[PDB]
């Protein structure tokens, strides 16, 4: 029930920016006939979902033809949840659908803290001609915060310009090709407020091939797993998470809808045990 739970998970099956890659949309549909036969309790972090308050709210229903329209709409749902001093939990379709759930968050939260992980930088201004896409989100989010506040984990795909605006022109933190200094990030950020973003492609490519764009090099489940017990044992406060860019045909063996159930499960267990 909403009122007696925290964490409010939802799901947004959009993915209205996706030109060539389409499927996102069908992310929390997809975990949702799947879910149901999963363990409640997970053996990695020795937590179960049972012990806690956790509100489905399932998708939110949201009209068509005009990403304009979704964005709003993503935000009103999230605004609601910021406003009841309750967490919200995106289960996305594209990343875009971080850019207004982040703005609701950040309405309350103005000194908040971004954690990003992905294949990809996202910092593009724009594109196919749109300053909104799902490869521009992150720069959409630093015209807003600025340097020093996002911390992207994972990347290993971009244009050069993108890494430079990282790397060189420092607006970002960035850890290319790995997630190894997430735990020293971690630390740093003890008692500050975090945004959780979570592109699934950060995942490699074999292993999580349910996705848009895939980009090999990436890393398996095991070494991603332990970026829980990293927040589990850390001082971080989570106000708003979400994970996006599952497409689940593309991979026809079905794992990557496992997978993103499993990563769900744990970030609940995660967040659901911090807020206590
Ligand atoms: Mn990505
Ligand atoms: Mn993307
Ligand atoms: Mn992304
Ligand atoms: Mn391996």
């Amino acid at each position: 029930n909403y009122e007696e739970s925290n964490l409010i998970v939802f799901g947004v099956g959009f993915d209205g920016t996706t030109s060539n890659r389409p499927g996102a949309r069908f992310a929390s549909s997809s975990m949702r006939k799947e879910f149901y036969g999963l363990e409640t309790y997970s053996p990695f972090l020795d937590l179960d979902l049972e012990d806690y308050n956790i509100c489905d709210y399932g998708d939110l229903e949201i009209s068509v033809g005009s990403t304009e329209q979704v964005l709003k709409e993503i935000y009103q749902e999230t605004y609601k949840i910021v406003r009841d001093s309750k967490v919200p939990f995106m289960i996305g379709g594209e990343h875009l659908v971080t850019l207004p759930a982040f703005k609701a968050v950040h309405e309350k939260y103005n000194d908040i803290y971004v954690i990003h992980f992905d294949a990809h930088t996202d910092l593009r201004e724009e594109y196919n001609n749109s300053k909104n896409s799902h490869a521009t989100v992150i720069k959409r989010i630093w015209d807003i915060v600025g340097d020093n506040k996002i911390f992207q984990f994972g990347i290993r795909s971009g244009t050069k310009e993108e890494f430079k605006f990282a790397t060189e022109e420092k607006h970002t933190y960035m850890e290319i090709g790995g997630i190894d200094t997430f735990e020293n990030i971690v630390n740093m950020l003890n008692g500050k407020n975090i945004y959780l973003t979570i592109d699934l492609d950060v995942l490699d490519a074999s292993v999580f091939p349910g996705t848009g764009t895939p980009e090999p090099g990436g890393v398996n489940y095991r070494e991603f797993q332990e970026i829980f017990k990293i927040i589990k044992n850390s001082n971080i406060n989570i106000v708003g998470c979400d994970i996006v860019e599952l497409s689940p045909d593309y991979d026809t063996t079905g794992v990557s809808t496992v997978i993103a159930c499993k990563i769900l499960r744990e970030l609940c267990l995660i967040i659901s045990d911090k807020i206590k």
